[PDB]
């Protein structure tokens, strides 16, 4: 595998979004991974609808939270997901209003990275594209991230409370990292991104709930 990978450089990653008050991080993570595969498969980058997921993935809890795998399984069984333009984000759960006419992507299933395996996660990012991951994002130190490679010994890998997108990996000044796209707006972090410690005993649980869609 390459020493570093950054899918932003290749137009596989849409702008950083802001989930607002809704607990829809799982939907932004899912859409990010789907977006990556859509660009890879069709050459077109577009915003897909996290609202479609919030409203229509019955296995998840809308703004109460959710699993990205349930989201990929929905898109698969539904035979599509709408674009953001066709099904805009409103930041509160509403009735499912999926419209096949606005369909922008399909899913043929998903793959999960073995729990805890950062080497497998690295391989997946290198081979497939951006990968949905879950982390402990609860710490104040995480809130206040500005630059460098984030590591906090207090991060709890058993408390996966937030879903984000691994769009690459690399090394900065000797510190191996994951390139993580968050959904807290471009004002948070470093332009909406965080570099998170890689190969540091699965810091923040980065490799405990990772998955990507098939297309
Ligand atoms: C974001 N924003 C939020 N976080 C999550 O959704 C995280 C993402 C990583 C996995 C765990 C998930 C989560 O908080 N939940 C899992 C699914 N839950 C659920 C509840 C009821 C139901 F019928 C089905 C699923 C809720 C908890 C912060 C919200």
């Amino acid at each position: 595998a390459p020493d570093s990978v950054d899918y932003r450089k290749k137009g596989y990653v849409t702008p950083v979004k802001n989930q607002g008050q809704c607990g829809s991080c799982w939907a932004f993570s899912s859409v990010g991974a789907l977006e990556g595969q859509l660009k890879k498969k069709t050459g077109k980058l577009l915003n897909l609808s996290p609202q479609n997921l919030v409203d229509c993935v019955s296995e998840n809890d809308g703004c109460g939270g959710g699993y990205m795998t349930n989201a990929f399984q929905y898109v698969q069984k539904n035979r599509g997901i709408d674009s953001e333009d066709a099904y805009p984000y409103v930041g509160q759960e509403e009735s499912c209003m999926y419209n096949p006419t606005g369909k922008a992507a399909k899913c043929r299933g998903y793959r999960e990275i073995p729990e805890g395996n950062e080497k497998a996660l690295k391989r997946a990012v290198a081979r497939v594209g951006p990968v949905s991951v879950a982390i402990d994002a609860s710490l104040t130190s995480f809130q206040f991230y500005s630059k460098g490679v984030y590591y906090d010994e207090s991060c709890n890998s058993d408390n996966l409370n937030h879903a984000v997108l691994a769009v690459g990996y690399g090394i900065q000044k000797g510190n191996k990292h994951w390139i993580i796209k968050n959904s807290w707006g471009e004002n948070w972090g470093n332009k909406g991104y965080i570099l998170m410690a890689r190969n540091k005993n699965n810091a923040c649980g980065i490799a405990n709930l990772a998955s990507f869609p098939k297309m």
